C-alpha cells in the first residue's frame, strides 16, 4: 500500500556508531567501519553505515551529552556536521563527501536526527528555508526531550512547521542520505509518542525525491500506535536502548511476542542495535566501559537467533575492525541469514518455565525453529512436530553449526544451558 | 497451530438477543428470529443465532441485572438454561433441542457466557466434573466483574481450574453450540484483561472436539494484547457496548483505524452488534427504551459501510420479525457483502476535517472505496485515484444503489450530507 | 474541637490488640490473660483498651491467612457474632457481653475489629435487617469487595435500609459494652480507594447508639486528600499499610509522621499502627516471620517507641503480654516518656538531613521535648541547635528513657548515636531556678 | 507556633494583583493608580499589598498569553529586571526600588510575581551567579521546565551555586523593598508535580535576605500530600488552578475549602486565589472573557466574598480599582464582615447536602459566624440548627452584609436563598 515499503523489502542491515562511540564518532572511524563492511559484510546484505546522534556537536566525547552547548548550524536553522569531527564537511558541504565515499564502496549512508528544531534557533529566531516565519514561530512551547537539551519540538499547527521538516529532508537528500534514525519520537517519559511529527517527517521524506528509509527511536513503542508506525515508518524501536546485559535480552522475548503480527515487508519492529564485539570505546552507557561485549557466546547466539527469526533489522554496534573470527561468524552464516531474508510468519509457539520456542517458514517447504532456554538452569527444551504444524517426519539441521541432525519423527528436543539456544531447519524427509 | 482460524474464515454473521431483549430473551423469541434468518438472510451469509447473557437467570427481565439472585445450575457447577424461559430445556436437556432446531434450519447456534464460576457454586462448594476438588477450591479470591454479580474468576493456578472450563465446553459441545461470546474478559475497570482465563478457554475449546467460534467481550480491547487476541480468539470487542447514538458511531472510526492491521482470516476485531430495527423491547441500555433505531438512514448506511469494509463481524441486534423493507435491504445486498466476504487490506486512506476514506480490494482486482462525511456539514468528499494506488482511469459503481456511475479520470468525489457515506467499486475502464 | 466524639479520645488510645500475636484466631482465654496482665502491670500508665482483632466470627480461623468463602457465625439479622468455640462465654446468643463485662471489671476497656460492609452469606441468602423490611441483599453494593478478604460486601448508602443495618450493628456493640471499634477495609483499597460514604454511615451509627465508642480506621496508607474527612469522623486512622518488625517499615514511618503531623490533635490521631514488640507470630505468618520475639533490636524498639510517643500515635501493643521480659515491659512503664505522649503537643520535624532526624514538641509548663534519631546505616553525631528549637537561653537537659540528668546545655544538643538509634530529651529552664 | 515567618502574615494577606485586569502587561502608571486608590479608599480596612504580577521583565508583554522564547530584561548576574519601557522609574538599573518607595510612602506594601527557576537565556549564555565562580548553566536542571511558560529552567538544588542564585534573587528583592513574593510554577505542574526542593531553597533565601517577605505559591491544585511542606514553608499557597469569574469555578471552590480547612492558621493560609471583581480582562483574555465587568452576579460576588472571608483565604482584588462602582467598593469596606476574616478561627463545613452548604467559625469573644449557601440551581430554604452549630441556647442574629439585626433565634437559622445566593450571620449571646 505505501510506496516507501519498497525501500526496505527486507529488514535493514548495517552498522551504527552509538554503542562504540556514543555521540562522538569521527569521519575516520566511520570510514574505517565502512571499509570493513565493504570488504567482509556487504555480500551478506550489510549495507547501511549510520552516523548516530550529535554529529553536529563538535565537543561531543561520550554517550553523556554536554547540555546547553552551541551546535553547528546553517543559515536556515538546520544542524550541520562538526567540521573538526568530519573534516570533509568544510566549506558547507555537510555530509555529501562522506556519503559519496560510502556510496562508492557500494554502501548506503545513514544519519541520526533528534526530533524538532534546535533551541538555539528558536531563541535566536533564525530563518526557515522557503518561508518568512522564523524558527521561533514554529516551535512547540511545551515540548522537549527529557534526556537531551538540543531541540524543541515543532508544532504542526504552525505555519512553517512542514516547511522546516521539508527543508531538512531536502538537505539530507542533497547529501545523499539513504536512511534516517529519528530519535525522541516513539516514547518519552514526559509526553508519549510524538505522532504529529512522525507524520510531518513521512511527508517531508516523500517530498524530497530520494528513497530514505525511516527508523524511529526510542522505545518502548506502544502498541496503541501500531497502525501509525506500520504505515509511516520502516522500522521502530520496540524498546529503550538495548545493551549487553542479560536482563535486557531476556526482556526482548516478550516485546517480540507483542509485535510479531506487525512485522512485514517494509515495516519492521526493531529490537535495536547489536552490542557485539568492541563497544564502549567512548560510551559509558549500559553500565559499562571500553570492552568486548559482556554477552557470553551463548547469549550472543541467543540474541542473533531471536533477531534473525523475528526479522529485526540488524545494526551492528561494535567497532567492526576489532572483530575476531567468532564475532564475524555471527554475521556471515548464509544458512542463518536465509531465515531473516526469506522467512516469514514468525510466531512464538509457546513460552513456559522460561523455555521459549519460535517458528517461521520460507516458501520452499522449510520450517525454522528457534528454541531457547531463557532460565537460569540447564534443561531440555522440546517441541512436538504437531505443535509446529508438521504432519510428517522431517529432516533436521542445526543452522549455526551447519550440521545435519537426521530424521525427526515426533519432536525436537535439546539439552540447552541457561541462556542458550539452537536454530533448526526442518525440511521434508527425502 | 491456529487451527481455529478455519472456523471463521470470514467474519461471523448472525443475530444476537441483547439489543432487543437484554438478558431476558425466550425460546420463542429465539426461534422466531432464527426462522426469519433462515427464510430471508441465510443466502446472504447470516447464520449464527446467539442467545445473549443470563439465559440461566429465570427472573431476568431487562438489560439491568437482578443482583445476587439464584441461578439455574447443574450438579457440576455449570450454569443451565432457565426452563421457564426455555421450556425445551426441561429434564436436563439444556440447549440441545433448541440448537437442534436451529441446525435443522441450516443455521448455527451461539451462547453468551460470563467469565468464571458461579458465586453460588463457590459458596455451596459444589463439585467439578472429572475431579474431586470443589468449586470453592478453584475460585480466585479477588476477581469479580464490576457490572455483574453472577461469577467469581477462576484461578488458573489451582488444581481443577482447567477441568472446570473443559467441562463447560464439553457441555456446550453436547448441546451443539457453534459460537460462544465470553464476557467480562477483554476489559475490566478493576482488573484489565483476563489473559489467563482466555488461555484456559482456548484450551477448553480445543479439547471439546467441536468447532466453537470464540468471541470476547467487552471492550475497549487494549492494543497491547493484540498478539494474545489474534492467536486465541476469533473475534474481540474493540469497544464498550455499542448503541444507536451518533457519538459512538463517530468514535468507531478511530478504533477501526487502530485495529486495521490485526484484521485477518480467523481473527476479527469486533465493532459490536448492529443496533438496527426494533430494539429496546426489554432493554433500557443506550439511553433508550422500546424503539426503532435512532440512527437516521444515512447513519445506518454509514455504520453498515464501515463495518462492511473493515470486516467487522455482523451481528444484528434488532427483533428481526419487525424489520421493515428498508432495514432488510441493509442486510441483503450481495454486492456490498462481497466487500466484507472477499475484500482484504482495508485501510484508512486519510482522515481530515471529519472526512474519512477507507479502501480495500479483492483478488480479482476490484477496489472498494468507502467515503464518509462524519462532520456536521454537507460537503464534497474526494480522493484521488493516485492515493488509492490506481494509476489510470476506472469505472465506478455505487454498490448500495447498484448503479454504474461511469468513468472516473482523476478523482472520486461526491457531495455528502453530514453523517452520510457512499461505497464504491472501481474496476478497469473499457 | 467541634465534634463531640473527640472527647472520647482526649489522649491517643493505648492498649493491646490480638493481631500481631494471634492473627485472626485469638481465644477468649488469650484475651483475658492479656487483659489481666494489663490490669496489673500497665493500667497505671494509661494502657486500657483490650482489642479483639479480625475474624472473631470465623470459628475455624487459625492464622493471619484467611480461609476464604467459609461460613461465618451470624445472628438472625445479618450481624456477625463471636465464634462460640473460641469464645465459650458467648454461648446462648450473649455475644461479647460477658467478656466485655469481665474486662470492664478489671478497670479496662473493650475493643473489636470489624470489616466494612455486610456479610456475603447474608446477601446471598437475603437474611433480614433489624428494624426494617428490606433484606441484606437489597442494601449491598454490587461492586464493592475487599481485595484481601472474602467475608463481606460493601453497603450502599443510597439504599433504603443501609443506615439501619449499620445502626443495628452499633446497637449490638453498645449492648455488648464495646468501647472501641477498629473498622477495616475502609481507609485504603487497591480496588476502590477510601470508602468515604461508609465512614460517614458508621460515624452516624456510633453517634446514634448512645454509648462512647472510639472509632479506629484501617488499613493505610491514608490519603492526605481525605484529611478533613478523617479528622472530623474518626478518632484514629492508619497512616500505613500493616506495620511489622522490619527496619524498612520503621524507616518509612518517619516520612508518614512528617506528612500527617499537622492533623494530629485532641480526639483525632493519625495512627502509626500496632507495636510489634515482645512475642509475636504465634499464630500469624505475616511480616515475613513466624513464632518469634520481635526482630527489632533494642535500639530499633526504642526508636519506634520514641517516634510514636512524640508524634502521639495511639499505642497498641501487639505481642502476647504474658511473655514480656523485663526489657519489653520497661518500654511501656516509663512515666517520663509517657508524659510526652499524654501532655505534649505541637510535634514537628525540626529537620531531616543525611538520615538524621529531629522532632520536637512541648507541654504547657514550658518543657520542650526533643527526639533525635540516626536512621542511617552509620554511627554518627546527631545534633540540633537550641536556636532551631526556639529556645532563647540555656536549658537543663534530661534523658527521659534513662531517667538521667545531663546538665546544662548552652548552645546545642548533640549525641553520638549508632545506626537506627535514638534519644529522647527533655529541656527545661535553667534561668530562674535553684542549683 | 514554630516558624518565624508566620509573624509576617498573622492575618491573611489583603491586596491588589495586576493579573486579572492586565495579564502580564501592567505598567508603572497602572500600578501607581491602583495603589493610590487603595491608599485612599481601602487601607483602613486592611488592604495593603500592591502586587505586580507575572512578566514585569518582558518588555513586549501585551496579554495573558505569553510571547514565547523572547529575550527578557536581566542584569549581569542572571537576575530578571523590570522592563524600563513599562516601568520608567527603573531606568539606570534601579529596578523596582523607586516604585516600591512610592508605595511604601502611601502606607502600603509592595509585591512581585516570580517564575520558579533561572532564565533560559542565562543558562544559554552561561551568565554569572553573584558571589561565586559558577555560571547559570552549571546550576540548571536539564529536565525541568514550566509547561505553560518558556521563560525559565528549573534550578537543581544539588549543584554548587544553586542556593547562591536564589539568595541573590532575594537580596535584590530586599534591596528594592519587596514585602511579598508570589512564586509560580511551583505548587503543581502537569509534567513534574510540586517542586519541593525549590520551595525549600526559596524559604532559605528569604530567611537569609534580612527583610520580611511574605511567600505566596502558585499555581494549584495544591496536593494535600504536601500539606506539611506548604504549612511550614509558605505563607500562602494556591488550592486551585487559576480562578476566574465563572460559576463553575466558584462552585468548585467549596470542596477545596473543605479539603484544606484544617491547615488554615496564623501565618499559613491556603489560597482561594484572586477576586475577579470589577473591571477585568482589560489586557487579559483568560477565563473565556475579554474586557468586561465581572460576569459574576451580585449574588455570586457575595457568595465568593463570603466563602473567602469565613474560610480566611487571602484577599487579592483582581480588577482595575479605579473603575469600581459603589457596589464593588462596598464588597471591600464592610468592617463587620471583615472581622470574620481577621478575627475568626476554626472555620469548618457544618454540612453539605443537596447543594446546600453551611460553614461556621467563631471569634474569641464568643461570637459565632455562620455562612449559609445555596449552591444549587433552585431557590430554596437553607437552614441549620443551633445544636449543629454547638450553640446551647438562644442567640441574637445579625446579617453582617446588610448590617441588620434579625432578632432572637431559638432553635434554627433558616433563610430563603436564590440559586448561588448566600448569607452571612453573626450569632451572639441573648441579653
Amino acid at each position: 500500500s505505501m510506496h516507501h515499503y519498497q525501500w526496505a523489502k527486507t529488514p535493514p542491515m548495517g552498522w551504527n556508531s552509538w554503542d562504540c562511540y556514543g555521540a562522538s564518532v569521527t569521519e575516520d572511524e566511520v570510514k574505517g567501519n565502512a571499509e570493513y563492511m565493504a570488504k567482509y559484510l556487504k555480500p551478506f546484505g550489510w549495507e547501511y553505515v549510520v552516523v548516530d546522534i550529535q554529529w553536529y556537536e563538535p565537543g561531543a566525547n561520550s554517550s553523556i551529552y554536554r547540555p546547553f552547548v552551541p551546535l553547528e548550524m546553517d543559515e536556515y536553522s538546520r544542524l550541520m556536521p562538526a567540521v573538526n569531527r568530519f573534516p570533509s564537511a568544510k566549506g558547507g558541504k555537510g555530509f555529501k563527501p562522506l556519503a559519496d565515499y560510502i556510496h562508492n564502496l557500494g554502501l548506503k549512508f545513514g544519519i541520526h536526527i533528534m526530533r524538532g528544531i534546535p533551541r538555539q534557533a528558536v531563541h535566536q529566531n533564525t530563518p526557515i528555508l522557503g518561508t518568512n516565519v522564523g524558527a521561533r514561530d514554529i516551535a512547540d512551547t511545551n515540548s522537549i526531550c527529557p534526556w537531551n537539551t538540543d531541540m524543541y519540538g515543532v508544532d504542526h499547527r504552525k505555519e512553517g512547521a512542514q516547511a522546516y521538516y521539508d527543508s531538512l529532508f531536502q538537505l539530507y537528500a542533497q547529501w545523499g542520505v539513504d536512511f534516517v534514525k529519528v530519535d525522541d519520537i516513539v516514547a518519552s517519559k514526559l509526553y508519549g509518542t510524538h505522532t504529529e511529527e512522525i507524520k510531518m517527517i513521512r511527508k517531508a521524506i516523500d517530498r524530497c525525491g530520494r528513497p530514505i528509509v525511516l527508523s524511529l527511536s526510542p522505545g518502548p513503542a506502544p502498541l496503541d500506535h501500531a497502525t501509525l508506525f506500520v504505515e509511516n515508518a520502516n522500522m521502530w524501536r520496540m524498546t529503550d536502548d538495548f545493551w549487553d546485559r542479560w536482563e535486557l535480552l531476556y526482556d526482548m522475548f516478550e516485546q517480540c511476542y507483542k509485535w510479531c503480527k506487525l512485522v512485514g515487508l517494509g515495516h519492521w519492529p526493531d529490537a535495536d542495535m547489536l552490542p557485539l564485539g568492541h563497544i564502549g570505546i567512548r560510551s559509558v552507557d549500559g553500565g559499562g566501559t571500553d570492552r568486548m561485549t559482556r554477552f557470553t557466546k551463548d547469549e550472543q547466539r541467543t540474541m542473533m537467533t531471536l533477531w534473525i527469526i523475528f526479522r529485526s533489522p540488524l545494526m551492528f554496534g561494535g567497532e567492526l575492525r576489532d572483530n575476531d573470527e567468532w564475532t564475524l561468524s555471527l554475521l556471515t552464516n548464509e544458512e542463518v541469514l536465509h531465515v531473516h531474508q526469506n522467512g516469514y510468519g514468525a510466531r512464538q509457539v509457546y513460552r513456559e518455565n522460561d523455555h521459549v520456542v519460535w517458528t517461521s517458514q520460507d516458501a520452499e517447504g522449510n520450517q525454522f525453529v528457534a528454541m531457547f532456554n531463557i532460565s537460569e538452569k540447564r534443561s531440555v527444551v522440546s517441541v512436538s512436530l504437531k505443535d509446529l504444524g508438521c504432519m510428517e517426519p522431517m529432516k533436521a539441521r542445526d543452522l549455526w553449526a551447519k550440521e545435519d541432525l537426521g530424521l525427526v519423527k515426533h519432536q525436537l528436543a535439546f539439552e540447552l544451558g541457561p541462556h542458550q539456544s539452537i536454530l533448526v531447519k526442518l525440511s521434508p524427509a527425502v
